[PDB]
């Protein structure tokens, strides 16, 4: 009889990933419906082995143009200063956020600034809780997680904006 | 009866499990989890059975430091069955990463801390009494 209401769990657990799985695709939809390169990507210099490397190989595959190279974060320069020069060479921007990203100590402003709009953020292993220190409103707002796709899934998903 | 336990590894019981207690606890709820905190050799599926005895329901949080642990891999495919009486929760994994060690686990739905909060997995896990 425990059983039937894990069961019971189970089933409301699959529609609220069916909710969101259709909400951040609708936004991208009406992302691409409203540059000489496809993306570029801010990050962390832990995070650029680890997960950049691979999003980018994935990326690169399908037949995007990124460099990531260029843009990571030393944590000693805004934020906002960062993503309107990538604006300015890419279609589209990516924003990893990771505990290493949010260890960088940024100024609150510029993480409630980073909220159609062209810039796409992924949460990379963080919590809920810990994202609504830094700034609740970032961490209210929708946006795409390592959680719920593969590496792969999320660059077919990206791609489709171009 | 203990309504849950909940298997961790011992890196996640200041920063997670001690929160997620402390909240069930806020909630009328009784649980122990001093006693199901996994050393680096154990046996997942057994340690389980233990719980499953001693309480009603059974939690495992999926993190990093839970797959340090190099568990086998018939043991995190066998926490999928088969009637059900476990829920993992994802905290702070990525889903390739999970898939390194289970891809079985990693295509079952379950609580993501990435989605809600610990006040709210409380309550959802509260739901089931």
């Amino acid at each position: 009889q425990a059983v039937k209401k894990v069961a019971q769990e189970q089933k409301r657990l699959s529609d609220e990933r069916t909710k969101h799985e259709a909400f951040i695709k609708q936004s991208l939809s009406s992302m691409r419906t409203t540059e000489e390169y496809d993306f570029f990507i801010s990050h962390a210099s832990e995070d650029k082995e680890a997960f950049v490397q691979d999003l980018v190989a994935a990326l690169r595959d399908l037949g995007a143009k990124i460099f990531y190279d260029a843009y990571t974060l030393k944590v000693g320069d805004s934020l906002r200063r960062k993503i309107d020069q990538g604006l300015a060479n890419s279609k589209f921007g990516i924003v990893v956020l990771s505990e290493h990203f949010f260890s960088k100590q940024w100024p609150a402003r510029e993480l409630d600034g980073l909220t159609q709009t062209r810039i796409l953020p992924i949460w990379h292993k963080v919590s809920y809780d810990e994202v609504r220190r830094f700034s609740p409103s970032l961490a209210d707002k929708v946006a795409l997680n390592t959680s719920l796709k593969s590496v792969e899934e999320i660059a077919k998903e990206l791609h489709s904006l171009i």
